[PDB]
RNA sequence: ACGAGAACGCAGCACCAGCUGUCCAACCUGAAGAAGA
């Protein structure tokens, strides 16, 4: 018989699963002073470029 | 000066009426977006 089991996972360390790779900053912004990286809303990015 | 002369085997008539090319059936099975030193 089939028995379901709800599973909870707590990452003790950092866990990374990839979905894509990007080179130096083209699809994101990196403020080196504040150690903060911003990902640009790409459709709003192209609307802004058109504007 | 023919057992012969003259004489449409012709007229009207729907190969037509009823009937599902239908019934059953997962595009499915397995696979770490991942690793040197």
């Amino acid at each position: 018989m089939k028995k379901t089991y709800r599973v909870t996972l707590t990452a003790l360390g950092p866990i990374f699963i990839g979905g894509g790779e990007k080179l130096k900053k083209y699809e994101y912004i990196f403020d080196k002073q504040k150690k903060v990286a911003h990902m640009i809303d790409h459709t709003k990015f192209t609307k802004y470029l058109l504007e």
